[PDB]
């Protein structure tokens, strides 16, 4: 669990600043800063952690194309190309499908026109899958996901007051689920633990979105964790900083969060 050899990312289109979908309309995006933040992210994955990076080009007609996580779910040697809940993001699947074909993965496409699924609503613990039913992912989409990864149990969780299931959680370790403290995040957590016969440890943070981090097990480095910075979320950073059992890597993501993109959203990890 957590091992990876390759990673797919995609460049930010200039259209993202003003045209990317977003639930809140607060501070406007500083595109130059967004690009800098993406460079650091890609730099850590490729140089520091040694992953082979596949950098897809931006497409101005797809303002949200940087968020590759929502277009594919990878489990072992099989990749499910999703059918995004947002119509404006459907075409993002094309280039992703091509990149994953080239990485030699077995490809399964979600073709049902009554099914939608955002990869961001999928939490794979290494033992099973939790899929959020949100405005982006419906029951049919979750059913197809279960049909694709038959060797794993797949359980649904309602997503409330957030874009995706992973807008408030992610894996921080082999048996560790990072989770937010909001009423909604905790309700979802209780449901996941109720649906699963396995007992997971939790890493609870006060800021829901800071519960989204990237966990990787890299040879020569060990258990690695990319998490949000003290500057962005001081109180959540304090929780991560206590962790002496992970190599901690604070990565800024403030600009993309303005369009609901968190850390896991900007990449699709593959273990070849
Ligand atoms: N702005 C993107 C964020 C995906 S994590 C969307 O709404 O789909």
């Amino acid at each position: 669990f957590g091992r990876a050899t390759h990673v797919v990312v995609r460049a930010l289109p200039e259209s993202l600043a003003q045209q990317a979908l977003r639930r809140t309309k607060g501070d406007e995006v500083d595109f130059a800063r967004a690009e800098r933040q993406h460079q650091l992210y890609v730099g850590v994955l490729g140089s520091k952690l040694g992953l082979q990076v596949v950098q897809l080009p931006a497409d101005e007609s797809l303002p949200d194309c940087v968020f590759v996580e929502d277009v594919a779910v990878v489990c072992e040697e099989t990749a499910l190309i999703t059918r995004p809940g947002a119509p404006s993001r459907r075409k993002e699947a094309d280039m992703m499908k091509e990149a994953l074909e080239k990485l030699q993965l077995n490809i399964v496409e979600m073709k049902d026109e009554n099914a939608t699924l955002d990869g961001g609503d999928v939490l794979f613990t290494g033992r099973e899958f939790f899929v959020g039913l949100s405005k982006r992912t419906n029951q049919r989409g979750a059913e197809i996901l279960a049909d694709t990864f038959k060797d794993y149990a797949v359980s649904t969780v309602p997503v409330v007051d957030a874009l995706h299931l992973k807008s408030f959680c992610s894996m921080a370790g082999p048996n560790l689920i990072a989770i937010g403290s909001s009423e909604s995040a905790q309700k979802a957590l209780k449901i996941m633990q109720q649906m699963s016969d396995h007992r997971y440890d939790k890493l609870t943070v006060p800021d829901d979105t800071a519960a989204n981090c990237i966990y990787l097990n890299i040879p020569s480095k060990g258990h690695v964790l990319l998490h949000r910075t003290p500057e962005e979320y001081p109180e959540s950073a304090k929780v991560y900083e206590k962790l002496k059992d992970h190599m901690l890597i604070p990565v800024s993501n403030s600009e993309l969060e303005k369009v609901d993109g968190l850390l896991t959203c900007s990449s699709v990890l593959i273990n070849k």
